[PDB]
């Protein structure tokens, strides 16, 4: 038993949009938008930013291979296990 996990950390496995794999690299409230965000390292070209949002840097990544959301709104893998 783990025992309490509330999200994910930097450098783990999330899938974005339930469809959308990326490794995290930031974590924490940002500058531009306010709440605790995510970057979140798309591996394909399909984002909308690139370790920038709107000027602001965060982390060293590939272009649209970047975004930025709420990690309540992510996923573990494309699975779904259950309690037995």
């Amino acid at each position: 038993g783990s025992s309490g996990s509330s999200g994910f950390r930097v450098g783990e496995r999330v899938w974005v949009n339930g469809n959308k794999p990326g490794f995290i690299q930031f974590l924490g409230e940002t500058q531009f938008a306010p709440g605790q965000w995510a970057g979140i390292v798309l591996d394909e070209p399909i984002g909308k930013n690139d370790g920038s949002v709107a000027g602001v840097r965060y982390f060293q990544c590939e272009p649209l291979k970047g975004i930025f959301t709420r990690p309540s709104k992510l996923t573990r893998k494309v699975s779904g296990p259950s309690s037995g």
